[PDB]
């Protein structure tokens, strides 16, 4: 077992909280590539590509969030 | 059951309201591509394809502005 | 039953407005069919045929103006 | 009562502005309907559908405008 | 087996939907080409002739259709 | 009784000054998706969506900026 | 009393403007039906139905100029 | 009397700058919801609102850059 | 006197550019609603308007860039 | 009465200095909450919580340049 | 003197081109009223009402023309 | 080999997604530029064109948003 | 000499490329508004209108390329 | 002579560049105003309006660069 | 005469430097305040109020250096 | 010499193309005249005529399809 | 060597496509204009005719498209 | 020679890169010019400002990117 | 062998990580460059340029980084 | 001979490291403000400013970074 810190959990929750979330969008773009014309395939790949956008984007402010909250009371040590 | 966001949400809010939107305009253009010139064909093609453009675009609209709105909330966090 | 949306509603305005309009031009089609020389079956296939083409032009155009409504809504969501 | 905000309010001036524009164009096309060859009837439902396009598209700017005003001030909170 | 997308599969509806409308429509020519005066002749062309032009015209504005429901997703992925 | 701090005092007089604007939203939808092609029902959800994206820009701003006032006096306490 | 726009007032200035154009084409028609012969019932009926249609013509012609002189302003809101 | 500060000052500047734009974007809508097909006033309610957008936006960026005028003295006393 | 922006300027100079356009149109009309076959009379109307048509396009275009030339200033402030 | 020494009455200078803007803020986002479109109420709030940013960051830093003097002056008695 | 934009002159120089054509017409046709017989009656009203077919015709498709013209022009302000 | 990022592997997808639509277009372009008037040749090479503007606006809208997903992570490393 | 920049000198190659097109056409006008029934006046005043019409297109098409050219650049410097 | 600084200067060779352009847009949309539907004054204000919205536009990012080229040397004195 | 140190000669230097800055961002505010729409009002107000932004910025690191060239002198005097 | 564009070249292809066929109707009207029974002269005032009409609506429609060809190219530059 | 774009290649594909049409179009016509009234030289110049048209009308469509996909590829480089 | 840094040479790879297009666009318009009705030069105008146009774009936003890579690192600097 | 530190090293990673991306951009720029209008050269420099900005940004914060980690261990020495 | 330190030597490799670059500036400012719309001199204006912010920044903070560097050996002499 690797190890894993507290902001390593914080993305984790993101991780394990989506499903298959970084496999429906590569799953759903290989079905979009083989026929980039229909709107049930464009539709589809829209609500998981602007999902993962607000995905990665919420995983990525929280983490440095809590780098921001840490590195006020490690300056605080001395 | 794999995973469906809020943006899935409001996706398959329009994809199971209207019932077989996606199927009776793929009906009705099966019937009209076997006889092009009928007047009652052309006509109920008309109302569903019509419909199906209305549907299409407000339901690619209305994740477009959910993605804005959770986009300058994920941008206020830090 | 099958969905029918506001653009369906529309055109079963004008379906259920005339009572058997698409049966009495086949019908006084088909007895202009047997006998055309008759000037009692000329003059009402006549008033038949011009009524069938401007019942489906206006029906036809009643569909394109409500798509043109909904489509500056839409338009304006985002 | 519901709760209805400013763009609700700059739309219900346009709603209670016509008496009954929503109603006087289903009438117009339920008479248009039952007789759609009469010129005194399709000048008369050409006048109520071009009014309410012209009333929905200035309703559906005027709010979108508001929204725009509101946006760049909202902007410039932070 | 060349690559058919989705538009061409539109399109491709329309062409195994009629059977031999360009096969009929220039046989029904070269049968006219040689003798351009026979009654039976003409109006066999003038039927295969507006058909053609019907079928081509529908076949010709289902994808443009279809191709501006693409425009407004595929503009709505950013 | 959970604990509400200042900061959700302030999310909560948005939330308390909006009556049922978040289920207004959500119904406004559900009566949209039922039949997406109604001027009537387009129209009404532009104001209730326009207004939720102009309700939530101002309650995630108002959040950020008295962030930021609480952050320059509890740095100034050192 | 009803409600009547712009479009309305310019649609009632073309049936104010004449008296009984409305009711002359169908008095001068019902003397036509009962004799169909007479030169001066016949040349009567083509100075009315034509300027029936002149009439109806220039009225179905200006309400559309105006709505697209109203297009291009509400167009030009955003 | 209530307090008014400096960036009050500068937003009453504006305020009192523009005699009743305030009152007549509200009397010109108020005006163009009783008749929303009249030229003259929609030609005369887009200058309003035009002007009622640029005034806004004038209004609300000149605050903004005083707080950031002021941000970067109350940052240097310390 | 009622207050007057720089926009309202730029569209009184049409407004009292043309003498009395704005009359002149609903005194053809008036004339030409009275006998609505005259060809001296169908014939001033459509100068009168023609004019008018583009007398206000070109009136609410000229709006619409000074309002986008001041919409890139005013959002250069900040 | 309470003891209030010199940073205490650094920091009443401020508050009694603004009148009541402890009070403006609290009241003009009670009245942005009830109806969160409103020009007139977001560009006065916008005023209110700028001044309530600049009052409360120049009331937060001269009290801890204050308490930087004293600390240079403490220090020098031993 | 009213107003004559340039549209009118265009008008009036087909009014002014012809010296009294609208008289000459007026004139032969009550001269042919008092005796519809006469061939040196009809022959002169066929050279006056063909030639007046004429000019009216050309003077109103040449505004048709320039309304057009100025329409790409305005088109293409913004 | 070449270097290929995930940039170009999300491009390369939509590259061998279809298989030889670059070819395609050329191909039935320089067919139809044989001879650009066979109603089969311009309804091929419409279904080609149509989708060659979708399969590259999805292409280049699909780099453009992973080009955005990253740009918000690396800009919260520091 | 006034100042004229890249767009009047854009514009002053087609007003210096044609001689006296300008003149041509009122020239031609008039010598058609004395005698509008001729054919050799008729004809030649058609190729003059309709390259008047093809010289006014192009120059006011030009003039808004070159101005949408420039607006990608000056909107690039910031 | 009032005091002009170096974003002055800046602003003023782009005023000082321009001979009388501020003049000959008010001038040609006087000459405009009292005639609007003349090719030669709507042509010749296009090319005046569209070079004063790249004048303008160009004048109002040399100044916001210039002003940020200064607003990152003045933060580097601390 | 009042006293005024080293700071306060640094900070008139920049107050004696711009001769009336200070004055003409006042006026000019008060002359767009009374038309907030003008280009040439708007954009002689853009470069008063970034200079006055450079002008402050300046002036308010100025005397935060020298503060800190002293406080290095004034901690080594012990 | 006179400007002449590409109308003007294929209207004088028709000009220079005939001899003198203006020259020769005209001779053939007043020959024609002075004895309007003869068969050799109404006989070859026949196919002077005819060939004048058949010459003249030629040269008028091939101006016309180059008119609309162009103004598919100058609409297709924007 | 000129330079020839991909625009020009497009263009060229089309020009050398067809072997000698620019000249057969202008032979056609010059053979056409020495006798404008052989069936045997009209309806060759009929074929000739409109495949220009056609080969013209698709050569400037197909720049246009291209330009159009160009333009959602340079515009998402930034 | 004069100095040119590395955005000078991105901005001379595209203008060494076509070799004289801005010589190509002025010639094809100066020859535009003399005769605005040939499609043989309105087509080869087209093609050549389209290809200006994307030249011009594409030259503009590659400069834009490389001077946004470059303010990430000289930011990254302190 | 000159000397490498550790921020040399780490940005080594990145320069030895990517294989000739330094050269793949500037290939395919000069790939386009002679030719800037293909879509197969457009959409492949996009992939090169947004990878190189992607590559460059996250280059340049990870040395920024590891300066920050090292700043504070040796501003903890003393 | 004025003195000059090191950061002035730092600041003057950049000055004599660029020719003439405070002069291109200026010049090719000076060439802009004369005609602010030709393509060939806002592009190379474009490459001219945007080169100097780069210039103009890497300069003012390889300066502030020696300050830095200089900062804590000066503070660590006592």
């Amino acid at each position: 077992t690797p190890w894993s810190g507290y902001l390593d959990d914080v993305s984790a929750k993101f991780d394990t909280g989506v499903d298959n979330l970084q496999t429906q969008v590569t799953e759903a773009l290989d079905k979009l590539a083989a026929k980039p014309s229909d709107p049930a395939l464009l539709a589809a790949y829209q609500a998981k590509l602007s999902e993962y956008n607000l995905y990665r984007n919420a995983q990525s402010n929280t983490v440095k969030v809590f780098k921001d909250i840490d590195a006020a009371i490690i300056q605080n040590f001395r």
